[PDB]
């Protein structure tokens, strides 16, 4: 076995070689005279494609290693790229990887037809939002050269950006003495922007991952206007939504498929071993009393509240060290010491029994939080945290080879990243760094802060340190890096999260009166005149907006309207009382909710017309009228089906959700014990502008103090912080959602003890507190989430005898019948036409390569269309205009050579006369032009680009050749339906919530999320943020300006405002406001995948 000895040490002193990822040079070289020593022997002896590989690799390292003069750092790159040998050696990643290389062979389906569509959004963009990236608020000239005193512009308020602008109606506006003009750079470093199908098409890859999409909402709506909304409506719901559900579906059965294929002391100790059940019960109730006070401390406690939890947990520890003792000398250390449990809780209270002796306060803050791993011990009753133990286990057991991979795909990717870019990150850092620091806080020039860009990557944001890496060093392999980290590891995640879904979880004259008022209630008339009053009181609430005191007719004209449609609803409710019958009406479950709508607006109406409209709790039922448009979901029946199936899912959502509050509480407390009271700094509040004051005149409170000569210096705190287990649980909702968590880590890893500023990055490993957070509180709790929604799915399916939900009888019908127009296979050709004449376009017209030239023509126009740009010149946009003729010209030719051939027979297939639109279009596009140009009336520019919209319709014919695409394309518009019912639902929960912001959140000071054009003064500016927050996306920007509740932000004393008496939002309201609504809409969102995912396995 000496050769297996050689062998086995030559591999690990290999692997340990690469290990050694850390900056010093001191011993290197001498690696080298082992790599020729084992290099020798191995031919000598003389007793796979990757083995081919790996000879090669021994002999380029040993040409890489003979004259060193000069070192590009390359060469490092072949020997890391030698650590794979040992994802050989384990016996488990083979067959793992082989698994991996078969999911992405399925996935190229998908592949294609997400390129094409990002490739036809790219071409849109590009057409509508060319140059609008360019656009800046301008100084005017007081007063004459081709370039004047440059262009000095105005810093959008808190931040450091230009000012966007627009000449549009609902565009966005410079102050007094700024003017809208075209610049010739773009926002970020000038990489984001439409002015070519490139960037295009990076702007629309950023879409569909939804990385930062936000920002270019933004942009684009401040450069274009508000009406371009309609824009991301689509992107994000056919981008994002749909083909992250096709890869997520694909991953499903290409997994799935390959695990289907496969004296004294005895009487004392004998007392001591039987145990009455009555013991562990009064374990149990410790247990909670003892999380219960851990979850009580804070920043501002009292000395005598400090003491009671010491008390208290000195009482608690060595309680439990009584039971362990009693249960040592109950059973034998031998039997006692076998018990999976047992021994955990030994550790755990040993562990506490050397704090006790090692007590400083703020020693081992962590370990102090080791006490709270007690409450796994509650799993024994608890089901459903056992099956989470049970997650968290096979996450290193059945499936250890997935999470091994993941960490050497993780650990590669970041030692590569620090070799090729490092340097480049320290000697130009002075780019990227922030206005008033000195380094990013994200780079390359360490393993650690490259494994967290890594991480971050992994966690879905990745273009911004692209941009910055992209600034600090050479483009290439910043694309090369960044995408290729992007794909493997979302693709490696997501397997991850499937494999362990799957095998987890899966393995007289009254009643004569009476009659007759029956008969009207039940009347169809009657039912639509109610609809149609709800669908009016409705829509009379978007118009109690921030400028309805401006407009004083149509206020009153409000009144009289309300006042009549709650008299209506009286009388309804009266009719529905003297039909139904009283019994019946109050067990309903619907007429519940109408009585008490129409109770809340006859409480308001009374107290209204009585002088007790002021008064708060009257005050705070006016704001309840929102509730209105609820009486909607009774009425419409796909709503109604809605409801059900979530009602019908409401129970196991909550047991779950118990489970994660008890694990977020645990988070929460270690959070409280790190950080609280830490976050506060002193911030240089001067004109909507803050910053950080140097560590060279304070590192106090006190001092801040002092230094307060010009009346700036304000001592505040971080507005998402950890000093409360409450507040906690607003950070951590903060970092899993992955918003608004870079302000929190940026304050944790900055921080010091209390009552001090803080110092850059004087805490940089709290940031595995974050690691170590997402990691188990945020993905195995999602897929605990997701395992029992879809189990309760399955469950809800089987009961109603295995059929779909969300789908009215009518859609089902629909269901079927469109079920029927996808599988009718056969067509029996046409007849061949007599003449000779109108025969000869027939035969020639019909044979494939008529269609494959004409498919050959459609790809030529695209990429003609593709290289437009903007300014670009007069002589390129002739040329391409002649072509876009030549072009029209050919396929109007097509048409009128079909339609002569085929006589009748042409418009009964419909994609002739799809084809026939489109040519239509075209022609219509193409007239329309030259009429509408400068000869005749000169609209705004902007029409001209949404009229060249027509020549999209040729690319899309080219769905026709795809067959995998028309049948992914199928599956959609099967699914649509249900869809259908499930966007109604949401739209009126998000109309709900419009009115509730335009009513509580109004008058907020313009911030971070919150300006002229997205804030809550308007219908459809409280809609574009609730789009914008029904991804998630920037929901930390908008709740931001509302936690504010005083000076330096806020002004709680404004004479002109009527609310707050200031801009001062209302934390409380704001809290729930927002909290509730990501939930709301996750959980539906959750509702609407499964909806897709479930049609596909049937389409396959
Ligand atoms: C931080 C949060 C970490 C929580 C880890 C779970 C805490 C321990 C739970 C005890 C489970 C147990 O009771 O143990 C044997 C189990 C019980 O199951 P039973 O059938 O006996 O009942 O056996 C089984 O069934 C399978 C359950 C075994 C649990 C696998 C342990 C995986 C933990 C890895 C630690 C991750 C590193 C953390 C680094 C952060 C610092
Ligand atoms: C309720 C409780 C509150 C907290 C829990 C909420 C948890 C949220 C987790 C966020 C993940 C959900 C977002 C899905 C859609 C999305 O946001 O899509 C991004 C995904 C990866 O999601 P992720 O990075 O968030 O993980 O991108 C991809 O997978 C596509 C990968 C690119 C492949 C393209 C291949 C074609 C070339
Ligand atoms: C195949 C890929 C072909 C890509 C297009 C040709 C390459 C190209 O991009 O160069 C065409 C020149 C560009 O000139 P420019 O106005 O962009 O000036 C430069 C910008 N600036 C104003 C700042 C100085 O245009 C010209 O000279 C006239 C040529 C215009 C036709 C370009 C190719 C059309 C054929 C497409 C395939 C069928
Ligand atoms: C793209 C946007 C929207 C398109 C949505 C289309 C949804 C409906 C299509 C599916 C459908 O329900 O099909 C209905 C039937 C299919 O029967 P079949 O002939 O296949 O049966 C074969 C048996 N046999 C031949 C003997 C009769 O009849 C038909 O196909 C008639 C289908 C006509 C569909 C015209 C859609 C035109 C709408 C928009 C065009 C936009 C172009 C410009 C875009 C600018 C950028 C935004
Ligand atoms: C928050 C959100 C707000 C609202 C957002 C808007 C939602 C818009 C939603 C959907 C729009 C597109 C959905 C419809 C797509 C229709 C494609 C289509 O219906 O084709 C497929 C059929 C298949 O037939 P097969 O024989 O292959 O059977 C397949 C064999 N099996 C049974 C195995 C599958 O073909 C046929 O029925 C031939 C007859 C139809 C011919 C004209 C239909 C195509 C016209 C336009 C399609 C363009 C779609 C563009 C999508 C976006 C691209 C960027
Ligand atoms: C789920 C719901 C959990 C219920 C949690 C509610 C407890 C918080 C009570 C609260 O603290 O409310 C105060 C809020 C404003 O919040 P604040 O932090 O300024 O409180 C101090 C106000 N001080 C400085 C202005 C005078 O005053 C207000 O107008 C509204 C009062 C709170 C509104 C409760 C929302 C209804 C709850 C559930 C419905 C779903
Ligand atoms: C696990 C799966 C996801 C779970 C997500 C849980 C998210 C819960 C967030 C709860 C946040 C509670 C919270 O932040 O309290 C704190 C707020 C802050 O108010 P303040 O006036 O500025 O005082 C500040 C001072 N530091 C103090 O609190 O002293 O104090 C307040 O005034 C707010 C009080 C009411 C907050 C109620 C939140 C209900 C959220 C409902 C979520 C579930 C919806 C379904
Ligand atoms: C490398 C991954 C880059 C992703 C982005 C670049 O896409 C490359 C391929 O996915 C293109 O399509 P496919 O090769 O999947 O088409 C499959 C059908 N044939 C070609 C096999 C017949
Ligand atoms: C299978 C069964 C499992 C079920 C478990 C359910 C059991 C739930 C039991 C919950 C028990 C609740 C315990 C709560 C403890 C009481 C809550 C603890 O109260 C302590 C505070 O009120 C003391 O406040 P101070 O008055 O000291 O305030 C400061 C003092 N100065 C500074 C003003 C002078
Ligand atoms: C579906 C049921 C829920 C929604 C019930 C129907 O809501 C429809 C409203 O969105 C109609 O638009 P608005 O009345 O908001 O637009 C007018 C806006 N300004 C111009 C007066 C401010
Ligand atoms: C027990 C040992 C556990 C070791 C790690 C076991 C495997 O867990 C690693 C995954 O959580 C890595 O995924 P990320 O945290 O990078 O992705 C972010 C989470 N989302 C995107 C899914 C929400
Ligand atoms: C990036 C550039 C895009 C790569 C473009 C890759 O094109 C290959 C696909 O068309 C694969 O299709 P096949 O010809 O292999 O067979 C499939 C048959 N149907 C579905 C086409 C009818
Ligand atoms: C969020 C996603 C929004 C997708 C929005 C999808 O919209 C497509 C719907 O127009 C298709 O609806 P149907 O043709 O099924 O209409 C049948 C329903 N009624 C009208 C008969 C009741
Ligand atoms: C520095 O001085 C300024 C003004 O002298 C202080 O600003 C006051 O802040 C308090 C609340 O902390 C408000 O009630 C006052 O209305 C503010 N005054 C003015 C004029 O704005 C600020 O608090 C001081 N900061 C520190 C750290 O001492
Ligand atoms: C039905 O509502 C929709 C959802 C989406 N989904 C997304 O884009 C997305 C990504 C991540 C999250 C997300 C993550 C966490 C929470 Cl708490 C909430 C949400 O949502 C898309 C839609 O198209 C209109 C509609």
């Amino acid at each position: 076995s000496w050769f297996s000895l050689f062998i086995t040490v030559t591999i690990l002193v290999n692997c340990v070689c690469m290990t050694r990822t850390d900056l010093p040079e001191k011993i290197e070289y001498v690696f080298t005279v082992i790599y020729t020593f084992e290099a020798l022997i191995k031919i000598l002896a003389r007793g796979d494609p990757w083995n081919w590989l790996d000879f090669s690799v021994i002999t380029l390292a040993y040409v890489g290693t003979a004259i060193d003069l000069r070192g590009i750092s390359g060469l490092r790159t072949f020997r890391v790229l030698r650590a794979l040998k040992t994802v050989s050696v384990i016996p488990g990643l083979k067959v793992i990887v082989g698994a991996l290389i078969h999911s992405v062979k399925k996935l190229a389906d998908v592949t294609i037809l997400t390129i094409f569509c990002l490739s036809v959004f790219a071409l849109v963009g590009l057409q509508l939002f060319k140059g609008n990236l360019k656009n800046k608020c301008v100084k005017n000239d007081m007063a004459y050269s081709s370039h004047r005193k440059p262009d000095i512009y105005i810093n959008k308020r808190g931040t450091s950006d230009p000012l966007l602008c627009g000449n549009g109606s609902d565009s966005g506006h410079c102050p007094d003495g700024y003017i809208c003009l075209k610049t010739s750079d773009n926002p970020d470093f000038n990489y984001t922007s439409f002015d070519s199908f490139a960037w295009a098409f990076l702007s629309l890859f950023r879409l569909m991952t939804q990385d930062s999409w936000e920002r270019l909402y933004q942009q684009t709506l401040r450069t274009s206007g508000k009406i371009y909304m309609i824009f991301f409506v689509l992107v994000i719901f056919l981008g994002s939504f749909y083909l992250v559900n096709l890869i997520l579906a694909v991953v499903t059965m290409a997994y799935e498929e390959q695990n289907q294929a496969t004296w004294v002391k005895l009487k004392t100790i004998l007392f001591g071993l039987v145990t009455d059940p009555f013991a562990e019960l009064t374990i149990t109730l410790c247990i909670v009393v003892n999380t219960i006070f851990m979850a009580m401390e804070h920043h501002g406690m009292s000395p005598t509240f400090e003491a009671m939890l010491q008390i208290g947990n000195i009482v608690f520890t060595i309680f439990f060290t009584a039971e362990m003792v009693f249960k040592i000398i109950a059973f034998d250390p031998y039997y006692y010491f076998q018990k999976k449990w047992n021994i955990f809780d030994c550790i755990i209270v040993t562990v506490s029994l050397l704090e006790l002796g090692v007590a400083k306060k703020g020693s081992l803050s962590v370990l102090r939080s080791f006490r709270l791993l007690r409450v796994f011990k509650l799993a024994k009753s608890w089901p459903t945290l056992n099956t989470l133990i049970k997650i968290i286990g096979n996450s290193v057991g059945a499936l250890g080879n997935l999470t091994i991979i993941l960490a050497i795909i993780v650990f590669v990717f970041a030692l590569v990243g620090k070799q090729l870019l490092g340097e480049n990150y320290r000697n130009n850092r002075k780019n990227i760094s922030a206005p008033h620091e000195d380094w990013p806080r994200w780079h390359m020039h360490d393993f650690f802060h490259s494994f967290l860009i890594v991480f971050r990557i992994l966690c879905g944001e990745w273009i911004e340190n692209m941009w910055a890496c992209m600034e600090v060093g050479q483009k290439s392999i910043c694309l090369i890096l960044f995408l290729t980290v992007m794909v493997l590891g979302n693709l490696v995640v997501l397997n991850l999260f499937i494999a362990l879904l799957l095998n987890s979880f899966f393995a007289d004259v009254g009643w004569q009166v009476r009659k007759t008022c029956y008969r009207i209630v039940e009347h169809s008339w009657f039912e639509s005149f109610i609809i149609f009053m709800i669908l009016l009181s409705s829509g009379s609430l978007a118009f109690e907006d921030y400028y309805l005191d401006q407009k004083p007719t149509v206020k009153a004209l409000l009144e009289y309207t309300d006042r009549v449609f709650t008299f209506i609803f009286v009388f309804e409710m009266l009719l529905k009382w003297v039909a139904y019958g009283f019994k019946k009406y109050f067990t309903n479950a619907w007429c519940w909710l109408d009585f008490l709508i129409v109770n809340i607006s006859l409480i308001s109406l009374t107290a209204k017309i009585l002088e007790y409209s002021e008064v708060a709790p009257i005050k705070a039922l006016r704001t309840l009228r929102a509730l209105r448009p609820l009486r909607a979901l009774s009425r419409f029946e796909g709503m109604r089906v809605v409801v059900d199936a979530l009602v019908g899912a409401i129970p196991s959502i909550m047991n779950v959700l118990l489970v994660c509050l008890i694990f977020w509480l645990i988070f929460s407390i270690m959070g409280v014990n790190l950080f609280a009271g830490k976050f506060w700094r002193c911030i240089n509040y001067t004109d909507g502008e803050f910053s950080l004051v140097p560590l060279s005149i304070v590192n106090n409170k006190s001092d801040c103090k002092i230094q307060n000569s010009t009346g700036s210096f304000f001592w505040v705190n971080v507005k998402v912080n950890f000093d409360n287990v409450a507040m906690g649980y607003l950070a951590l909702l903060q970092v899993a959602t992955f918003k608004g968590w870079m302000d929190i880590m940026y304050a944790a890893v900055d921080s010091r003890e209390v009552n001090m500023q803080p110092k850059w990055e004087d805490n940089v490993y709290m940031y595995l507190y974050f690691v170590i957070f997402i990691i188990f509180g945020g993905f195995f709790t999602l897929n605990l989430f997701v395992g029992v929604i879809i189990d309760n799915f399955n469950q809800q399916k089987k009961k109603l005898g295995g059929q779909d939900i969300f789908m009215t009888e009518e859609q089902k019908k629909y269901y079927n019948a469109m079920k029927k127009l996808g599988s009718k296979k056969p067509q029996k050709p046409i007849p061949r036409p007599l003449n000779k004449f109108q025969g000869f376009v027939f035969d020639i017209v019909t044979r494939q390569a008529f269609d494959i030239t004409i498919m050959v023509l459609i790809c030529l126009n695209m990429i003609t269309m593709m290289v437009e740009t903007d300014d670009q010149s007069e002589e390129k946009t002739k040329i391409l205009g002649k072509i876009n003729q030549f072009f029209v010209a050919v396929f109007t030719g097509e048409c009128v050579m079909k339609m002569f051939a085929l006589r009748q027979y042409y418009f009964t297939n419909g994609w002739n006369v799809f084809d026939f639109i489109v040519v239509v279009l075209s022609i219509a596009s193409l007239i329309f032009s030259a009429i509408l140009k400068s000869l005749q009336s000169y609209f705004s520019p902007t029409l001209f680009r949404v009229i060249r919209l027509a020549r999209i319709g040729r690319i899309l014919r080219l769905i026709r050749a795809a067959k995998g695409i028309r049948t992914l394309l199928f599956a959609l518009m099967m699914s649509l339906p249900a869809l259908f019912n499930i966007g109604l639902l949401l739209f009126l929960v998000m109309f709900i919530y419009s009115i509730f912001g335009m009513s509580s959140f109004p008058h907020v000071r313009w911030e971070a999320g919150i300006d002229d054009m997205f804030n809550f003064q308007t219908f459809a500016n409280s809609m574009l943020c609730l789009f914008q927050i029904t991804t998630s996306a920037g929901w930390d920007g908008l709740l931001s300006p509302i936690l504010n509740t005083g000076p330096p932000y806020c002004d709680p004393n404004l004479p002109n405002s009527n609310g707050t008496r200031g801009d001062c939002g209302s934390p409380a309201v704001g809290i729930i406001f927002f909290t509730t609504y990501i939930i709301i809409s996750f959980l539906i969102m959750v509702n609407m995948y499964i909806a897709v995912i479930l049609e596909n396995f049937n389409v396959a």
